[PDB]
């Protein structure tokens, strides 16, 4: 099983000086194009929550779609996107979050979460945690419970794991990197 | 399976007056939230291409990610995203195309397609075909072969099916609204 976590971690490329000089980017697209690593990653996430009682999966636009939706399929429960603004056609609510250079919002359909839903949030990557903190507020405003957030990659030095742990969320990541 | 296509079709909500007055929007998110409809749509798409010899699946950001990637996982081939600009970190090429109110681009990683790749394109929705024509140009510039494009929903009145058929693309759509 280490076999597998190892094959998943090796499949992810590290790009130097991206997005800027000095900084490393962990590129999930190289996992996406290795069908062994990709299927293993969805198999691990879905087996870990198999007995969790989750009734909805939420995945945040856009890379989170590529993990949240296969997990939802493997679990046999509904998938609910949280999207960038102006894309969801039915009635929505919104939360604002901080980017490096200003602020943006995420939206969810109000009809798609309801009281008593047990919601697993899935994203490719956990860094500062701003994205998921916003997503978790969307879900809780509609009466969903979130106690679990799952990721392919964690960069615990950026603080997101500690930040989400403090907000009642058990973070589960397949691999992690540091400097 | 008629039974199944009807279940998929009825799972998709029609939204009146979106994005504006007079216009109808087919909302695939109601399908995503019905696990039976969702898994069935992925089952039909992957089984249709099971013997096609496909080596890569491309899905265009963002809604195509929701159908191209599960299709890739079912075929057991790699998935390659085509993205909005500035999101892909390795070397890319780019293709410009028309929106209603101006011009945008789609990018692809140059290392993710090679000569002799056999590439299925998957998207949620075929309307005018603009998006997919651009996508296809990305793939072909890298030596990739594309002869199939697949969709959940086709809106043939908007001309995309015919447009793409003209470009050597065989279009396969689960359902149609008219
Ligand atoms: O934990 P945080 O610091 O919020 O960072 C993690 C988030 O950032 C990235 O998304 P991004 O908005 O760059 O783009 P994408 O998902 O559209 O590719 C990644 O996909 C996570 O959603
Ligand atoms: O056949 P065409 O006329 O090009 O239209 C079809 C495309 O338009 C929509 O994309 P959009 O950029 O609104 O957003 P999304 O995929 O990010 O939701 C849809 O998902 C298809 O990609
Ligand atoms: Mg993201
Ligand atoms: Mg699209
Ligand atoms: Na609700
Ligand atoms: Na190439």
């Amino acid at each position: 099983t280490a076999q597998q976590l190892k094959y998943i971690k090796d499949s992810i490329k590290t790009i130097p000086d991206y997005p800027k000089a000095g900084i490393l980017f962990r590129d999930v697209t190289s996992l996406l194009e290795n069908p062994k690593a990709y299927s293993a990653s969805i198999e691990l996430l879905s087996e870990h929550y198999s007995e969790s009682g989750v009734t909805k999966v939420v995945g945040t636009e856009a890379r989170g779609f590529l993990f949240g939706a296969p997990v939802a399929l493997a679990l046999g429960v509904g998938f609910v996107p949280v999207r960038k603004p102006g894309k969801l056609p039915r009635e929505t609510i919104s939360e604002s979050y901080e980017l490096e250079y200003g602020t943006d919002t995420l939206e969810i359909h109000t009809d798609s979460i309801q009281p008593g839903d047990k919601v697993l949030v899935v994203d490719d990557l956990l860094a500062t945690g701003g994205t998921i903190e916003a997503t978790v507020k969307l879900i809780r405003r509609l009466g969903g419970e979130v106690v679990h957030a799952a990721f392919i990659i964690n960069l615990p030095e950026l603080g997101g794991e500690a930040r989400l742990t403090q907000q009642g969320i058990h973070c589960y990541s397949l691999v992690s990197f540091d400097g």
